[PDB]
């Protein structure tokens, strides 16, 4: 199975510098939503619940196909609360007919981490809608009730590596978990992208509690919670040296990242030899905007 990449016709480095733009402005209008922490946490969680369907081996998922407006994708109960993100992005599709939905749901990921002081994300284009059929089913996503070596052994599916997801797991640092969706409480919550995740794992004292969903959670005094998975990082002795790696050197840890997330939102694409070179947008600040 091939997913080439196509550029949308006649489009270049400005046209999605324009669709950037659009995403980065409604993201500083809209600013009451999810207790003003702002659409940008979900609209990351929802460039990777799109791309980490992927499975190397046989190339089926991933962000290519934009599978996600299909209602079987759409209904995962994996994909609860990121119908907030779909409505967050419908009015710009609608604006900017011609991106395809894996574009613009990637873009939107890449848009978000940037407007919220993140690193820059290098992107390409040319993701191409496919039919209903291509939808995968549902149960591809991860569990967050589970240890490290479950942790290990469903991040292969998608080729990374320990560093890797030691690296993407450094976005809980941001928004919160809502016990309607996930069935865990959520605690104090951010939208400004930094290494705290991995700070707030070594430094705080955590407790073992059972939430109101009868899942159980970490939870500090603070009022931080950790997921079983997020913890399971400090478990391992693999995982526990790249958690103080990234605790100590915040430069290190954003740019592993930013090749990470890259690589999660182009698994499964092949870009032919003269493709466009990946854009690197400027943020609205970079833009005196
Ligand atoms: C073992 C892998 C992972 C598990 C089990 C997991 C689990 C979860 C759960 C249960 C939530 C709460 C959802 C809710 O109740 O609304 C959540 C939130 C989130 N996750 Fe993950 N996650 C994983 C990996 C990742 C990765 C790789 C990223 C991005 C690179 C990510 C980004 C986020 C973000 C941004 C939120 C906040 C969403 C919001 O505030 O609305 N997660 N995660
Ligand atoms: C966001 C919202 C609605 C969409 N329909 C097709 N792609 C979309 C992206
Ligand atoms: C999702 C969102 C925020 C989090 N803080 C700690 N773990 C989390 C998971």
């Amino acid at each position: 199975l091939v997913h080439v990449a196509s550029v949308e016709k006649g489009r270049s480095y400005e046209d999605f510098q324009k669709v950037y733009n659009a995403i980065a402005l409604k993201l500083r209008e809209d600013d009451e939503y999810d207790n003003y922490i702002g659409y940008g946490p979900v609209l990351v969680r929802l460039a990777w619940h799109i791309s980490g369907t992927w499975d190397k081996h046989d190339n089926t998922g991933g962000s290519y196909g934009g599978t996600y407006r299909f209602k079987k994708e759409f209904n995962d109960p994996s994909n609860a609360g990121l119908q907030n993100g779909f409505k967050f992005l419908e009015p710009i599709h609608k604006e900017f007919p011609w991106i395809s939905s894996g574009d613009l749901f990637s873009l939107g990921g890449v848009t978000a981490v940037q407007e919220m002081q993140g690193p820059k994300i290098p992107w390409r284009c040319g993701r191409v809608d496919t039919p209903e059929d291509t939808t995968p089913d549902n149960g591809r996503l991860p569990d967050a009730d589970k240890d490290a070596g479950y942790v290990r052994t469903f991040f292969q599916r998608l080729n990374m590596n320990d560093r890797e997801v030691v690296a993407l797991m450094g976005a809980h640092a941001l928004g919160k978990t809502h016990l309607k969706n996930s069935g865990y409480e959520g605690g104090g919550a951010n939208n400004v992208f930094t290494n705290e995740f991995y700070l707030n794992l070594l430094n705080e004292d955590w407790k073992l509690e059972k939430n109101d969903a009868n899942n159980e959670q970490w939870d500090s005094k603070s009022g931080y919670m950790m997921l079983p998975t997020d913890y399971s990082l400090i478990q391992d002795p693999k995982y526990l040296s790249i958690v103080k790696e990234y605790a100590n050197d915040q430069d290190k840890f954003f740019k592993d990242f930013s090749k990470a997330f890259e690589k999660l939102l182009e698994n499964g694409i092949t870009f032919p030899k003269d493709a466009p070179s990946p854009f690197i947008f400027k943020t609205l600040e970079e833009q005196g905007l």
